[PDB]
C-alpha cells in the first residue's frame, strides 16, 4: 500500500482513496 500523504484533503481527489490520490498508478 502507498502511505497516505497530508496532501489529500481537498475535493480534487473526488473522494478517492489515499493510495488512489497520493499514489496514482
Amino acid at each position: 500500500g502507498c502511505p497516505p500523504c497530508l496532501a489529500l484533503f481537498s475535493p480534487s481527489c473526488e473522494e478517492l482513496s489515499i493510495q488512489e490520490c497520493c499514489c496514482g498508478w
